[PDB]
């Protein structure tokens, strides 16, 4: 615990990170928690267990403030999706998560001693922005591009910086073409999915290559844009900005699953298999620790634990997956 040089982990993102906040919106009339209150934490997330942020905070002996909301995009002004269950859009980072955090930091009951040195701020967003019903189906605000998505991520860091945060980690986009949702059926991919219930009406090869181009392009722009902003444009004076190349880590797990997963070392299918309505559902035999993917879109709790251990290495300034900018 004392081997990790922070006391508080603040996370922004989507269902890869969420530890109960969409559940709050669902159960409280589609409204965020009141300022100075957090949602109830769950230990059963979209991973089938803990999210990476929970593994990381537990191993660091850190308090987790997890503002991630399942379904989120970076900015609803760029692209949004309607969640009928809450009678509004899925919450987004700029529109919903950041305003919550900005209100909460004024409460000592939540943030007893938040300093530039003792708090790490992480953002992991893009899975929904780049995917079906968003940029992949050209559903964004007309004229917006994936370059505007990258600009939004840096705007998240501006808002954190403005509150006095200085230690930033951007987690880049995963290889979404390897998620069974976007993979070809011949390689374990879904047919019609709860996340894309018309997938089989499309050239699945073309859409999977398009999401590879979008994700790799965003990853190039996140790393070199962060370098420009941090090192040339003076955008975050005296901040430390890490980029965690979780894209390479996902490829490493996918390509060598016997090094990372328990039997059956499955990377191309998914543990929890639902019909295209999202119901009914069957779990595969054997351990969840033997699956890269809890479902066709979400990394397993086992994959999430691997993300967490590498994240802590990135925060320590000693990781093959970390690039640090002062
Ligand atoms: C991921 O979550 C699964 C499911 O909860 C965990 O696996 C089980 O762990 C318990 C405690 O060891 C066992 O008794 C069960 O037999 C397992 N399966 C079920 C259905 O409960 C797994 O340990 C978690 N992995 C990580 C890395 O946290
Ligand atoms: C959405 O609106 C319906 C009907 O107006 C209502 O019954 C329901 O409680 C709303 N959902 C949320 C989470 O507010
Ligand atoms: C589907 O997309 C792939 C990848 O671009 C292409 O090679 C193939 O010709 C396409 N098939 C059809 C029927 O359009
Ligand atoms: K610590």
């Amino acid at each position: 615990h004392k081997d990790h040089n922070f006391e508080t982990l603040v996370t922004f993102g989507d269902s890869y990170t969420d530890n109960g906040r969409l559940g709050y919106y669902i159960n409280h009339g589609g409204k965020a928690p009141r300022p100075g209150t957090m949602h109830d934490e769950t230990t059963t997330t979209a991973s089938g267990g803990l999210s990476w942020a929970q593994f990381a905070a537990r191993d660091a002996g850190a308090t987790l403030m997890d503002y991630a909301v399942s379904g989120a995009v970076c900015s609803n002004q760029i692209v949004s999706r309607y969640f009928d269950l809450i009678n509004r859009t899925f919450p987004a980072i700029l529109d919903d998560e950041i305003p919550s955090f900005q209100a909460d930091v004024l409460f000592k009951s939540l943030y007893p001693h938040r300093t530039a040195e003792n708090t790490v701020y992480a953002v992991w967003i893009g899975t929904n922005d780049l995917g079906w019903g968003a940029f992949l189906s050209d559903s964004q605000t007309p004229g917006k591009t994936i370059s505007d998505f990258v600009s939004c991520v840096f705007s998240v860091l501006d808002h954190v910086y403005k509150t006095g945060g200085r230690r930033f980690v951007i987690l880049n986009t995963v290889p979404l073409e390897l998620a069974p949702l976007y993979a070809l059926p011949e390689n374990g991919g879904t047919l019609d999915s709860q996340y894309w219930n018309t997938k089989t009406k499309y050239n699945m090869t073309e859409y999977g290559q398009k999401i590879r181009e979008y994700s790799t392009s965003v990853n190039t722009m996140l790393e070199n844009g962060a370098l420009v902003m941090a090192s040339l444009k003076k955008r975050w004076p005296k901040a430390m900005v890490d980029v965690f190349d979780v894209h390479s880590l996902f490829n490493d797990i996918y390509n060598a699953p016997t090094k990372y997963l328990d039997a059956p070392h499955n990377v191309n299918s998914y543990y929890h298999q639902c019909g295209p309505a999202g119901s009914p559902c069957t779990d595969q035999p054997g351990s969840l620790n033997g699956y890269m993917w809890y479902d066709e879109l979400h990394p397993s709790n086992k994959t999430s634990s691997i993300v967490a251990r590498n994240f802590l290495d990135v925060v320590a300034g000693k990781s093959k997956y970390g690039t640090r900018f002062h």
